[PDB]
């Protein structure tokens, strides 16, 4: 029912300026009172979008009432236009991801066990989750990439309003077979045997990146690692997201 | 050095309503290092006067930057009208401090030691801080009233904006020897023997209430009570607050 | 369409303290022109329950998202446990309603025609939506009490935590026949032919005010003041004032 | 006086997401009665250095203090690690002050009279300061750079954390003659006689950029353009931007 709702500022060490993170903390009985032992909650890390920020998952959402409804702690970070990458020319934002990770765990009563914790996003943030996902294993048991881009060159080669692709890509001359790429990060964490979380991947039937999340579903399929994929009548919008999160979230607490 | 500034809005169970609370958390490296132990910070409760809330030390003083310079987390919470009382008709304004100290050093990395734990406010704050320390004094190490209300009928019968005295004392006819008077409450404290926090009184030689803080330190005097009374040029105001949290901040961190 | 979500405090000379607000102020593309009129924005007064404050709406629902489809601005004010009335002890909110109301049509662009502004609520906000719609008709075309308390001693003879009455009405042993009466309101309003806003009344069967709904709408059908109800599954919480505010702006903003 | 901190988060055409911005209001007997045509306010634009953002004057200064002092609104922009500039692989961060002092003239209660408008800024904020007042003279009556970067090399060879100088000036090997030189710009104002803000200059006598601050002046100096000169004790620091905005603010009202 209850939670608090936290924006915080920080100077961050890992990029060099204050950023601003929000924080949906539900409420527990351990957390007021002094003489019990505080119950560590398990915690979301959740993505935004190209054009988003730390704020409009709240705005255009209803997440905190899903999130205090199952108790479950939410991280929202800001990344900019990065695509969630060290950016070529830009901020070292894959590493900001981690130290958001770090500090919030560490100042807040979050549980630290693997299976306490779940990272989700959409859309570049879909991608960014499934970055995190395949070379950050070990530190999310599941993760949910919400109507994402699996190929990297249709998120770095759109003409979105002020976007640049040189500042996340550099010199690169095409991302395919790059850390960039989601397929071959995936190739890499199979060949590797890394820790894969359980994956939940979802998508509206009318998102242009329909077909490209077919894609990833059916390699996935042909590499045997295991999904849970669900679709239906949807867009890329926030009306779609937010019946989305709320469905992810009800999976994530579940097991 | 640098901090974070922390907005959090949370539904209170003892005032029955979501609440906003401000909270400086200056910033340490085990916060950022998850193979290294949270180091506990030094804490302030800092109590905002009448007509003032949560936002208005951050607005019109520096106390961040004096805050960071000293390693001091500090936690402003809002009371409204109440003077900190449990309000006769009204909120329960008083145990709400104490929920708010409890909830900060659970949530927060906060350090559960009386040493390292202070109390501090202006005018009605200075009032609530007088109050704290006379009857919490083993929460609290050291308590600083600023340009405090000490008799408790300057603050009830002022004519002040939309104040209700009645919200807060209801049908009383005088607040003398009641648990609205600080006199009362330090005499209190006196005879059953209760650890009183270190005093630091400070107040401008133009405020108003310059007056009543003489009146209250030759009482402390005459009952053998410490203190350390600073005053100075100065009136009733967050130019004087300003100056007045910045030398308290540097005399609550040493020894 | 995207938008400003802007969070306010400033010190209220009604209210005698600094107080916070939020606002949703959908785009137009005069706010980006130097060289052209504003165009100003159709606004919606809306109020929040016993419990909430200015900050739930946009946490718990998606609001802003909705506002944005139809370019209605929001004010989201604060009044604690007040019930939108001048308090017997306490602070001047019925006033404070009105002074935000002048406030934000001067520092932002919004429309100053009746015919362009609304007012809504739930619970608490709903006995306000009404009291303000039967006293300021002048003011409002449209007012949407959601889930509201009609009969006024179904609100002040709750149990709610840390919820004082007697704050409200003071010593008054019944509210009939007072400004605190809707009904009393209503005949006023009716005898004295006052500017009525156009109802919309909505709550969810399951709602514990239903009963209260449904005596009031038998009232207005017996003394022939119009208005539309509208009912169907729902309970007293958010997930009901989401879809229920959604359909309400869609019903403002057109005819 | 009291005032009004507004915090606002919108999505920019300009830079292509949502962006927060922070203004103060001060408060105007206008602001309260909705029948009379709203007083528009002196305006500053406040431009933060670098590793700051929209929050850092209000955190460390008291700077709300000084604005309502002079009944001065103040609009605090955030612009990361663009210095000012239109970025050769990033966003557009020259273009979006612009924007944002066209949107909040258009929303908000802003004089448009050039004798009312002023832009002020420290450090990585002062070279901001300087190239918009040699570039935007018509929009600005005053300018206040402190502890300015005038010899851009500086800034562009500075080694802070993460910064990235191609990020802004793509693979120039200099930033002489170009349009990221203040001296160049201020070549080019003086050659087409475009108007010239009236121009105080401040830096502290133990900060490291107070002999490229004595190297500017004495430019202006030799090209006969008037400027006030002020230095004093202070590093580069906020205790010294605090002290130097309170100075500054008094001297653009007072004209
Ligand atoms: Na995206
Ligand atoms: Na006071
Ligand atoms: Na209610
Ligand atoms: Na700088």
């Amino acid at each position: 029912g209850p939670g608090a709702y936290i924006s915080l500022n920080y100077h961050s060490p890992t990029i060099g300026m204050h950023q601003n993170l929000t924080v949906i903390l539900p409420e527990d009985q351990s957390f007021f009172n002094s003489d019990t032992t505080v119950k560590p909650l398990k915690t979301l890390m959740l993505l935004h979008g190209l054009s988003s920020d730390e704020t409009t998952y709240m705005r255009y959402t209803s997440i905190e009432r899903y999130a205090n409804e199952h108790k479950l702690a939410v991280i929202m970070p800001n990344v900019d236009h990065s695509a969630y990458a060290n950016m070529a020319y830009g901020h070292s934002y894959y590493d900001y991801i981690l130290e958001v990770y770090d500090y919030v765990h560490q100042i807040f009563p979050l549980s630290k066990k693997r299976d306490d914790n779940f990272i989700a996003g959409h859309s570049m943030g879909g991608y960014g989750t499934i970055k995190f996902a395949l070379t950050q294993g070990d530190k999310f048991a599941k993760a949910v990439p919400l109507s994402a881009v699996f190929e990297a060159q249709n998120l770095m080669d759109l003409e979105w309003n002020d976007f640049s692709k040189e500042a996340i890509i550099g010199n690169l001359s095409s991302v395919k077979g790059t850390e960039h790429d989601p397929y071959y990060l995936l190739d890499k964490a199979v060949a590797e045997d890394k820790q894969i979380p359980k994956l939940l991947i979802m998508c509206g039937k009318q998102d242009f990146l329909y077909q490209d999340n077919l894609d990833f579903i059916d390699y996935l399929s042909r590499i045997n690692v295991p999904y849970q994929f669900e679709d239906g009548p949807g867009d890329h919008d926030y009306a779609y997201w937010d019946q989305a999160i709320k469905r992810a979230i009800t999976w994530m607490v579940n097991d």
